[PDB]
Order: C-alpha cells, then structure tokens, then sequence
C-alpha cells in the first residue's frame, strides 16, 4: 500500500549555494534571506514510484521547488507552520531522491521556515535520517579500509595517498596511517589552513586528558620543526601533534610510520610525512605510550566528513602502494584491504559510502554526496604486489 514519508529539514537539508543565505537548524531551514541560496533535501528510494510532495512551512514568500527539471512555483502564507501542498513527481529508478528550493519573493525579511518534506502517497521502502542524530547523519557515513600484515611482527607502515581534485572537500580527513591506538593523516581545514595530524590515545580511558594520571599520559619524545603539540579529549583523551601544510589535490603524499615497543613495558610512535612538493620528509612527532606492549597493529585508512553542512558534497581520497617493514628490517607489499563503515550506515540513514579498486592498483575510499551505489561491511579488495619499495634515509629521518 502507498505510504506518507515524513522527511525532516534538520537532518536530510543542505544549503547548496550561497551559504550564508540560508541556514539549516534544529527546526529546519531559517535565515533564508538571498534568493540565490538553494536548500537540497535528500532521501533515498528503493524502487520506482510517484509522490505527492508537500512542505510543512510557514512564510510569506513565493518559493521554487525543483526535482531535476521539474519546477514548482509554491507561495507560503501563515504564520504558523501548515502542511502546503508542492505537487507530484514521478520517481523513475531506485536511488537518492534531490528536493530543490529555491527564494522568489518575500513580503518581509525572509523567503520562510521549511521544517519537514513530506512525500505522500509512496510505494516502497526509503531511507533517510530520521530516529537519529542529526549531527551525525549530516556528516554521513565514515568509510575505512584495513590492510592485512604479514606474519611477524610488524615495525613500519607505509602508505601513499592522493586526493583527486573531485574528491578534494572541505572539512575532510583523509587517515592515511591507522594504527591500533591511534591515527595520522591529513585533513582540509579551512581556505588558508590544511594540517597533517597524529594522534595517540592514552590507554587510561577518560573523556579529559588532565584526568589521566601522569604515567598513563602521552609523552614527548621528539617533536617536528614547526609542529604544535597539544592533548584532546572528548573522544577518549591523549596526544596529538599536527604541522600547517599547504598539501594539494593530485599529488601523492607518503605517510611512513613507525610502532615500537620498549622492551620496559611501553610502546612508542613515530610520524613521518613526505612533503612531496618540496622533496622532503617531515617529522611530525614521537610519542611514548605508557602500559603498553605492541609492534604495529591494525593498518588502516579512513575518510571522514567533519562539518555537517558538507554531507551533501563527496569526497574521496586514493590509497598505493601499502608496505610493511618487519622488526627484522623485510619490507612486504600489502595486497588485502577490508572495507567497513561506521555506524551512521550501519543504522541504514546514510546510503552513500563505498570504496574498492581503482583501475590504476590503488584503493579507493568514497562518502558522502548521495551516490547510489554502496558497498557492504567486510568486503575484501585486493592489489597486485607490485610498487616501488621504500628507500628512507632512516639515519636522516632521526635527526630530524
Ligand atoms: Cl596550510
């Protein structure tokens, strides 16, 4: 039987050009004063069908209201939110449903407040954010890749990455070198920033770093020229160290890292990036983690959205040539990745995370921006064992 599907404004909106003239909040759209602005609302649907659009709005405006080519002119008039009728479509294939608005006219300040879209009348299933966090279902499924280690015990990891310019988005982080207690990668912060970080949880678990007793924090034990090194908390909690790095879309960066143990009941982690723009590594920072006895665990790559309002746009990041240096100094070319994702598309709100091969003998990593196709937890991807071996400098890497 047809069914009425109610999408919230909060969790499934986007403005989608000029940012500032529209703002989605916890009610929806509000601040909607440029007519240029436009609000996307995303949700998908499994099979073909019609709707029966309508908005639950209040305004005083004239708005359009687009799917694909098909527009809507729609008049708001109350003052306090009713149920206005857009029109119908018809949905022709499976896949993620784009809900345009658009400012005509306004009789005052703004073009409204748009709370919900409702689709009336819908045969089959949909998914969308709803019972969820609008906070994270904006930000949208995170997506990793994990890469199998040879027998032994592992010392080094090294992996390559290039960020296409289609894949290059603001507010990302592309983790390239994953380990089992911590991360190191690099993100798009800003216009004028972009930071290659590494981070190292303490293994006494508190969401304040100044909890941690002072055998359990992280230490410093070498930090890169023009580094900041700094704590974090409210994920867990310990060291991070990050250097301002102005990296650029399709050039391929290396990141190079190294686990330890002690042999005195600690483990330490070391960073290095090659600035591939200037020829040259890069220290980031060596850190020691107490209460803990560990080689290299757990290799892994990952990308992330960290704004909610980006969700609407991809992004998505290659990885080559993964190798792995034993303690006894073999490098081995890893061939077996393992894709997962995080629980936003375990809870089936997001349907847009993927990865797998590229036709070059990478892997790929891809989130975000309501594509149709996606890819299940678990499923394995291979590369041919083939790629240039390391050749590192190490003495000169220690001097840094
Ligand atoms: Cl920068």
């Amino acid at each position: 039987q047809p069914q009425q599907v109610v999408v919230g404004v909060s969790g499934n909106g986007y403005v989608t050009r000029q940012q500032d003239g529209a703002r989605i909040t916890q009610r929806g759209v509000t601040h909607w004063t440029n007519p240029k602005s436009i609000v996307s609302i995303y949700f998908y649907l499994h099979q073909p069908t019609t709707a029966d659009l309508s908005l639950y709005a209040k305004g005083h405006s004239e708005i359009k209201v687009s799917y694909g080519k098909k527009g809507f002119k729609v008049n708001l008039q109350s003052n306090d939110f009713t149920k206005v009728p857009v029109g119908s479509i018809d949905i022709r294939q499976a896949g993620y449903v784009r809900i345009d608005l658009q400012g005509v006219s306004k009789s005052g300040e703004g073009f409204g407040e748009i709370k919900q879209l409702i689709a009336d009348n819908v045969t089959g299933k949909s998914n969308y954010v709803k019972d969820f966090s609008d906070y994270w279902g904006r930000r949208g499924p995170s997506v990793h890749l994990g890469y199998a280690l040879p027998e032994g015990d592992t010392e080094w990891f090294y992996n390559e990455i290039t960020v296409p310019k289609e894949g290059e988005t603001m507010h990302s982080y592309y983790m390239a070198a994953g380990f089992g207690e911590g991360y190191f990668g690099m993100q798009y912060n800003s216009p004028t920033e972009r930071r290659i970080l590494f981070s190292v949880w303490s293994p006494f678990d508190t969401q304040n770093p100044k909890e941690i007793p002072d055998d359990q924090k992280i230490k410093l034990l070498r930090q890169g020229k023009d580094v900041h090194i700094g704590e974090f908390g409210n994920e867990g909690s310990g060291g991070q160290s990050y250097l301002k790095y102005p990296w650029k879309a399709g050039n391929t960066y290396k990141f190079l890292m190294q686990i330890r143990p002690d042999g005195n009941g600690n483990t330490t982690y070391t960073a290095y990036f090659y600035a591939t723009d200037e020829k040259e590594w890069k220290l980031i920072a060596s850190f020691l983690r107490p209460k803990t006895n560990t080689w290299y665990k757990r290799p892994h790559s990952f990308l992330e959205n960290f704004s909610p309002e980006q969700g609407y746009l991809s992004r998505e990041v290659f990885f080559g040539n993964q190798w792995a240096r034993s303690k006894e100094g073999k490098w081995s070319r890893l061939t077996d990745a393992t894709f997962t994702h995080d629980a936003t598309a375990s809870a089936q709100v997001r349907l847009d995370y993927q990865g797998g091969n590229t036709k070059d003998n990478r892997f790929y990593l891809k989130m975000g921006g309501f594509f149709n196709e996606s890819v299940p937890m678990g499923t394995k991807f291979y590369c041919k064992p083939t790629g240039k071996e390391p050749e590192i400098d190490w003495e000169a890497l220690k001097q840094l």
